[PDB]
């Protein structure tokens, strides 16, 4: 097991790069020049495509063909970053991000069935040149650990489990890395939460290994679709009493938790939505949270990093797509989505919210850098 981050080059995602032509003509339109510019800076820092229902599975195939072109090209080694996303009873302490498939309606079979295919679209010649750096499954399994109060939890628990297990299991290749979420140190990181956190990531590799033999991971993703600094430049209130007050925190202190059960002690990080630190009251404010900023970019360099245990800080979340809609009467809407730090009025999750891209690309830290 190595670093995926070392000798690669993540992929630009050209889709989200083409979103990002709203807000360019957003800044353009005000004659903000210099954040139009900053904004085609964006378009070029690699992101994670998330294959969050059945329809986007279509869209790995020309992934890997264009990134197949872009190696051949440039002569670097891609790095394509997908995230799978996609269980049934999905998000269950939640409303805002309900997918496609419920337990109730054939979701667990529904899920094997999208995982496969999934696995087909890994299997050909293209993706046999490439390497691939896959999150599995963001806001699962951290329910299970503090969650089990919500019917649709205790309901969805054994099929997160089974349908994580068959994922990792399905998707043993020398050219795929795999990264379990493992949500951000406010949620998971309390003392009481570290051990039941890392035997569940243990229990769900070992149900793995019960379908292939010997399957592995490459460790976990945290902060993934959240806005926690890496180092803070300001502890907040809320973090108090908790030793994963920043996520290089959480990375120290999740790790021997994790050494405890046998289960590898790797991270990447989630920065994509981390630049600006104060602006919630609450650790526990998800949606769409007001005057966030673009973070640190995508890197390996351990000037930055500052630990062995993390391989990179990346950019999962894509910036400017939806956590929930505030609309109210909306089958998915959460009132999370209209808390006092929420940014309102806000589309359908996963759907393009512009002005809050605008404010992404304003409030980013460290700046970005303009391209003119
Ligand atoms: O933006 C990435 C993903 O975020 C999730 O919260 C949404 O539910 C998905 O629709 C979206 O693809």
């Amino acid at each position: 097991s190595v670093n995926p981050y070392i000798g690669r080059s993540p992929l630009v995602i050209k889709s989200y790069a083409e979103k990002l032509e709203e807000t360019i003509a957003y800044f353009e339109a005000q004659g903000d020049e210099l954040n139009a510019a900053r904004t085609r800076t964006v378009q070029g820092i690699p992101t994670f495509a998330w294959i969050s229902d059945s329809a986007t599975i279509d869209t790995i195939q020309p992934l890997i063909a264009d990134a197949v072109a872009h190696q051949e090209a440039s002569g670097e080694q891609v790095l394509v970053q997908l995230v799978i996303y996609n269980l049934p009873d999905r998000a269950c302490a939640a409303k805002a991000s309900d997918g496609e498939f419920h337990l109730d309606d054939d979701g667990a079979n529904k899920y094997r069935a999208y995982v496969d295919r999934i696995v087909a679209e890994l299997s050909t010649a293209d993706a046999d040149k490439l390497h691939f750096s896959i999150v599995l499954e963001p806001d699962s399994l951290g329910n299970m650990v503090t969650n089990m109060h919500v019917p649709k939890c205790q309901g969805a628990a054994t099929a997160y489990k089974e349908g994580i297990a068959y994922t990792i299991a399905s998707l043993q290749k020398p050219n795929i890395d795999l990264y379990i979420d493992a949500a951000h140190g406010g949620w998971l990181g309390w003392n009481d939460n570290l051990r039941p956190s890392a035997e569940i990531f243990k229990e769900t590799l070992d149900l793995a290994r019960q379908i292939t033999p010997n399957a592995t991971v490459r460790g976990l993703a945290i902060n993934v679709s959240n806005y926690n600094p890496y180092k803070t430049r300001a502890r907040e209130d809320y973090t108090e009493w908790n030793n994963a007050y920043d996520e290089w925190n959480y990375v120290k202190t999740l790790t021997p938790h994790l050494q405890a059960v046998g289960f590898p002690a790797q991270f990447i990080v989630d920065q994509g939505r981390s630049g600006r630190e104060g602006i919630r009251t609450e650790w526990g404010q998800w949606c769409n949270i007001r005057n966030a900023g673009f973070g640190i970019r995508p890197t390996t360099d351990q000037a930055i990093v500052d630990s062995a245990n993390v391989d990179a800080i990346v950019w999962v979340k894509p910036g400017g797509e939806s956590d929930g809609t505030s609309d109210v009467n909306a089958v998915r809407f959460d009132e999370n989505c209209r808390s006092p730090a929420s940014h309102v009025p806000a589309p359908e999750a996963g759907e393009w919210f512009n002005e809050f891209v605008v404010n992404l690309v304003i409030n980013a830290n460290p700046p970005l850098e303009p391209t003119y």
